């Protein structure tokens, strides 16, 4: 079940963006929305999908384990950033990708397929290229199927062990204060063109006092100036509704 | 650890505050540590709150604490400070301090049990006398900063003896600052004021991990006036900083 809140548009409005927002308090049983619509519309993961390709990994046993340190071999990548050796919770936080695509390759498709379809993970279409469908290809997933996956990764109930589920999650943290920790991961597939525009995602969960929140977020970006707005404008909606 | 280092030079911070105490400061790849002072470094003091750590993994470990999704039901009977009347998490009653929370599972984890896991974490003296249920807070249990670092070392490394899923769910409960760059599990401790002449002590204790390192801190002091409490964070803070750990 899924309820249109109108209040939460006016952010969108300010900003003349266009997407989703989607909001959970307890579980994915009642969430709220901007857009019923754009709610449970399919685009690709991008970055997001470190989450469960480093959960399939660790399952796997292509990552070791939770202190495993994926070496720099010095050759070129795309980012600077990415120009280091890197530990989990470091590749996930600054989404190096050919960390992820390593990880993909070892997995191979006939694994890499079980496990979307364990995990229910959006269309599971990994058609493409193994180290490229989710940054390329015809992989789709939905802001309300985001939720959902996050939710049961949070529970300890994705098929995979506990002990993998814990170890991601504490990669994901992302913001820690007494009151509350945030728990999420960005996704930029990039700019596309104004006719066609590439896709901007933040996605995770909050847990505030004896509660917690589910989130996702995703917007059209034509230009990698916007790109703050896909934090900022979940941001503003649930420091509105005091989660944060 | 494997070897540690006087550095005198940190003891700035100190002087600055007018503040007699210790930090030690250990990178896990080398093994190595450093403190601004080896004879209060091997000193040993009431846990207090930092008992917490062992405590909630060995609640866990007897099963006494179900999960980390456990809720501690506030039963609404008057407690010694408000933050600490309202329902919590393992990682809400360990961020507040929630003394009666963790007198409560002491109390149901009992004395042989508990003994027998101070023994297997190598805890400081391992003196459980003075109470089931006090003997971190005003009891004869003492640990140095040293003996800290080196059981957050084991925790880190899923070394201590229980399950690496309940070191897991308690290094996440752990958690008090987030950033890009690193990660800074830590907790306090402060056993109350005592004397000008017999000060009580404070703590910080923690690690943290940044880029492919992992640094592990123990930092205590004296303390007789509740006024100097933030000092406990803000002297280790700075000098992780000088060290561009954080
Ligand atoms: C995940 O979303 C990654 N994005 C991509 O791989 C895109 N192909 C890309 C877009 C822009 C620049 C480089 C690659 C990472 N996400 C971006 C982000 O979160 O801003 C990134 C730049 C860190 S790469
Ligand atoms: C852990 O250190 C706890 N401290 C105590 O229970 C002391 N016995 C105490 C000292 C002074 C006043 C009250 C109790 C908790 N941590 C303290 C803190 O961090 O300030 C506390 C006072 C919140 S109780």
């Amino acid at each position: 079940s899924i309820t249109e809140n109108t209040s939460w548009n006016k952010e969108f409005s300010a900003e003349a963006v266009n997407g989703v927002f989607v909001l959970c308090k307890s579980s994915s049983k009642s969430c709220a929305t901007n857009d019923l619509a754009r709610a449970s519309k399919e685009y690709l993961p991008a970055s997001t999908f470190c989450i469960p390709n480093a959960i399939i990994g660790l399952e796997t046993g292509v990552i070791k384990n939770e202190h495993q340190v994926f070496k720099w071999d010095g050759k070129p990548r795309a980012m600077k950033q990415w120009e280091r050796d890197l530990t989990l919770r470091g590749a996930i936080q600054v989404s190096a990708v050919p960390v992820f695509q390593q990880i993909a390759r070892e997995v191979g498709e006939v694994r890499m397929q079980k496990y979307l379809k364990k995990f229910s993970y959006g269309n599971q279409n990994i058609s493409g290229g193994i180290d490229k469908f989710w940054l390329e290809g015809q992989l789709r997933i939905s802001a309300v199927n985001q939720v959902e996956f996050l939710e049961s990764l949070y529970l300890n109930k994705l098929s995979a062990s506990k002990e993998n589920q814990l170890i991601v999650k504490e990669a994901l943290v992302t913001e820690a204060a007494p009151e509350y920790l945030v728990h999420s991961k960005t996704g930029f597939s990039g700019v596309g063109t104004e006719s066609n525009p590439g896709v901007a995602w933040w996605v995770g969960w909050v847990e505030k006092e004896t509660e917690v929140y589910f989130f996702a977020f995703n917007m059209d970006i034509d230009n990698e100036s916007k790109l703050p707005l896909r934090k900022s404008i979940p941001t503003k909606i649930m420091e509105s509704e005091g989660i944060i």
